[PDB]
């Protein structure tokens, strides 16, 4: 019983990129302790917003709303070091999966 999702759809699966923090240890934190976070990112039809900014921060915020509910309260935390690794990790594989999502319902699709 989700309170937050209208129908956001989970993507099939993806892989682990390295995100260059910039910090020495925000990457070597990040190698050592990925095994925790999502593999996947939930989204909405990318059709349904115009634009993909709007829709990318939409699955940044609801991939991690479903985790501060489902994974969280009585099973994992993400702490604050977490919280701003996720935004980063989500965020830059939202616009994967929008590489996909968008190109594939343009190429042969949408024209404009």
């Amino acid at each position: 019983v989700v309170g937050g999702l209208g129908g956001y759809m989970l993507g099939s699966a993806m892989s682990r990129p390295m995100i260059h923090f910039g910090n020495d240890w925000e990457d070597r934190y990040y190698r050592e302790n990925m095994y925790r976070y999502p593999n996947q990112v939930y989204y909405r039809p990318v059709d349904q917003y115009n634009n993909q900014n709007t829709f990318v921060h939409d699955c940044v915020n609801i991939t991690i709303k479903q985790h501060t509910v489902t994974t969280t309260t009585k099973g994992e935390n993400f702490t604050e070091t977490d919280v701003k690794m996720m935004e980063r990790v989500v965020e830059q594989m939202c616009v994967t999966q929008y590489q996909k999502e968008s190109q594939a319902y343009y190429d042969g699709r949408r024209s404009s």
